[PDB]
């Protein structure tokens, strides 16, 4: 996607060399944002082919509240493994934050579910939000979120998302998050009977691992495609009803998918 | 301020013409993003004459965690007076957050000692950051956090900070808005014998108040001027130890202050 594609470059350009907790090195930037107006097409990355069966198991799972990898493993999806104790958990990570948020006295909040009724009788609100980022419980997560909180809001009928991600895997990650978050704006317009607006994405720590320089060169030497266009199938009862065959993308026409370690 | 100017010229291009909570219309947009390079200059709106002082008794307070009014109303800082209850008390805004987060288990979290300890120890961590947002206790404030989630970041010495402000008053919270995270930013890198580094400043639900419309398009009509200069005269034991006379501003030269109904 030209954003995508002109935010690697910057990577490459003005990167800083930084030295991870992993001892991998990384080109990093700090401070970008990204627009894509959902009405001109599903961004999905043309330059390489990118897997929706994954990213669409992944939401699915972050909507039901789950954090062990078990649904994820019934469907061979593998990103989550490496974080995984033996019992296949990973703590309260991004599902657990998004459905019930654990309160001090006992009670849990459920920021779907308040962002659903805020955007059907208060859409003009200036907080429909939902943050994954619960200080206190970060040391019991594998990983603090990277895609760490996100707002709604409408206008003219349609909605409009903006993340902010704290840390960012330009090459591996990115993809993957931008089409997550598409995919949910998607979906919440569809159960509040709204149109797409933009998907506004902001990066915090943004790098290219170095690993991935050798797939980065190759991806920027390709030239994107017109985006494709989703389609949902079927409209469930509710935002925590969708399944897997609801979505389907037309037109999709990328590169070759590009493996990177 | 160039970037600030911008950004008025760009809700006025751009925004939707909708409805405050309140009533009082908003022309607002959704996302923005601008830097200011401390090294620059001290951010301080100078197309407005701005009051330095009530921003650093704010931040002040902040950092200490306080939530009633009670110092800023002894300090003749007025700007948190119409969301108090009847005791001067906010409820956990801000402050609160910042140096108490209480977790389920009933431990509290200060994230700006969390903070000071990353920058000083692993500055190339990439979760360098303080959130306000706690879900659990915005029904309990008098007012949500509407600058609300910051991060920082190192580079070559320098400090950097995003803040990501999911609700913005165009005209009269964010020139304030701007430079209390600039002035946070300076106290940080001093602490942690850094240099300045840049602000990053995100907006989310980013709106001119209809009635600020006629201040907005004089603001507008005028030059920024030269930006103005940061001397911190001290550097105290701790990011807490601050004190007002501390601080002092150079070389500001604003055009005049413009009022306009909150
Ligand atoms: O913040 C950071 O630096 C990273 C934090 N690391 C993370 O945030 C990890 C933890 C697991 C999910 N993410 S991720 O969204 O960044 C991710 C997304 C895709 C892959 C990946 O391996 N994708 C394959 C195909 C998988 C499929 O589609 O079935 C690909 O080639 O695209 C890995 C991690
Ligand atoms: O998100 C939103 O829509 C706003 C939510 N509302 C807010 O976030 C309010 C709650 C109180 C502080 N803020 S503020 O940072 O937006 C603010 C800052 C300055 C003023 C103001 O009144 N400034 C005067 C003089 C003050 C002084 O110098 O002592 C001026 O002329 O600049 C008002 C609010």
């Amino acid at each position: 996607m030209k954003q995508y594609l002109e935010l690697m470059q910057k990577v490459l350009d003005e990167g800083t060399q930084k030295n991870d907790r992993t001892g991998t090195g990384t080109l990093s930037i700090f401070g970008h944002q990204m627009r894509f107006n959902l009405q001109d097409g599903f961004p999905l990355v043309t330059t390489k082919r990118c897997h929706l069966r994954s990213i669409i198991h992944e939401l699915l799972w972050f909507l039901q509240g789950d954090t062990n990898i078990a649904y994820l493993h019934e469907n061979n999806v593998t990103i989550w493994d490496e974080w995984a104790d033996e019992n296949g958990d990973l703590g309260p990570v991004y599902g657990k934050q998004w459905r019930a948020w654990p309160t001090p006295d006992g009670r849990h909040i459920d920021q779907i579910t308040t962002v659903l009724n805020q955007l059907k009788n208060d859409p003009d609100s200036r907080r429909i939000i939902v943050s994954a980022w619960n200080v206190g419980e970060l040391d019991k997560m594998a990983l603090a979120p990277c895609h760490a909180f996100f707002q709604f809001y409408v206008a003219d009928g349609k909605l409009s998302c903006q993340l902010y991600q704290r840390s960012c895997d330009v090459f591996l990650g990115l993809p993957f998050n931008i089409a997550s978050y598409a995919l949910l704006v998607h979906m919440m317009a569809q159960q509040c009977d709204l149109e797409v607006g933009d998907f506004v994405w902001t990066g915090g720590d943004t790098h290219l691992y170095s690993n991935h320089m050798d797939q980065t060169h190759l991806q920027l030497s390709r030239e994107p495609r017109p985006l494709p266009k989703l389609i949902i199938k079927r409209k469930p009862e509710s935002i925590f009803d969708y399944r897997f065959e609801d979505f389907e993308i037309e037109g999709y026409d990328p590169h070759p998918g590009i493996k990177a370690p």
